[PDB]
């Protein structure tokens, strides 16, 4: 329970949205997310940028960063330790502030699932996130084409048998520089669309598979540039 409260993007601090408070008056690079609760339906309409995922209009900011830049997301004191961490991006195809995030083409730039051990006693990316000051650091691909992008962080907590808990947040970026590269169509997915309850990593009971050492992370392959 929680989410991304703030960012450090290419050396600069950015405040995130404050959940449970009204969006009126708030100003952030982050899309509006209203509660600490997970999205439990993998096909939920708002799974791209959480509920309500709304733009802040004139108060909506965007972080300008070079392709190749390091981007860090900071969480609350995150209480869950079992499941993957995933970082996605999507071209807004225009202004991000006016973009419907559920219509975008999402590609994955970083993930860490089961690093070693078994589902129930192993090391997960989410455990690594907690251990690293409740934060996750990865780079925007060096080659990425300049443009307007959403940067999306997602935690999939799978500690409750057969109930996935998706915790997504979105931040608006202006990506500068780069080398004009775009991910091929095979890396691109929709949100919702990418996930379902037939995915082995989504509809999972870890407690009936306590010697299992494989975990196929849901969603597409990672596009590193
Ligand atoms: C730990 O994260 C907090 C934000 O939650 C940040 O203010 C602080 O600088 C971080 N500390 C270190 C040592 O990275
Ligand atoms: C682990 O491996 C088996 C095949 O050996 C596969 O059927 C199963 O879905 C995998 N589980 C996950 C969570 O990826
Ligand atoms: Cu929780
Ligand atoms: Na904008």
């Amino acid at each position: 329970h929680g989410g991304v409260l703030a960012y450090s993007l290419a050396g600069t601090w950015y405040n995130g949205f404050v959940p449970y408070n009204t969006p009126t008056g708030q100003s952030t690079i982050q899309r509006e997310w209203d509660t600490y609760n997970p999205i439990t339906d993998p096909t939920d309409a708002s799974i791209s940028c959480n509920i309500n995922g709304a733009s802040l209009g004139s108060a909506q900011k965007s972080a300008t960063v070079a392709a190749g830049s390091s981007v860090t997301a900071y969480w609350n004191q995150w209480p869950h330790t079992i499941g993957p961490v995933m970082v996605y991006m999507a071209n807004c195809g225009g202004d991000c502030t006016t973009a419907t995030t559920s219509s975008l083409e999402w590609f994955k730039i970083n993930q860490v699932g089961l690093v070693s051990g078994t589902l129930t006693s192993g090391t997960w990316g989410m455990g690594q996130l907690v251990a690293n000051n409740n934060s996750w650091t990865t780079s925007i691909p060096s080659s990425l084409a300049a443009g307007n992008y959403i940067l999306r962080h997602e935690l999939l907590a799978i500690h409750t048998s057969n109930q996935p808990q998706f915790y997504p947040e979105c931040a608006q970026l202006i990506v500068t520089g780069g080398e004009g590269a775009t991910p091929p169509a095979s890396y691109l997915v929709k949100l919702p669309g990418a996930y379902s309850m037939s995915d082995p990593g989504v509809n999972i009971d870890i407690y009936s598979h306590e010697t299992e050492t494989n975990y196929t992370i849901p969603g597409p392959a990672v596009w590193q540039g």
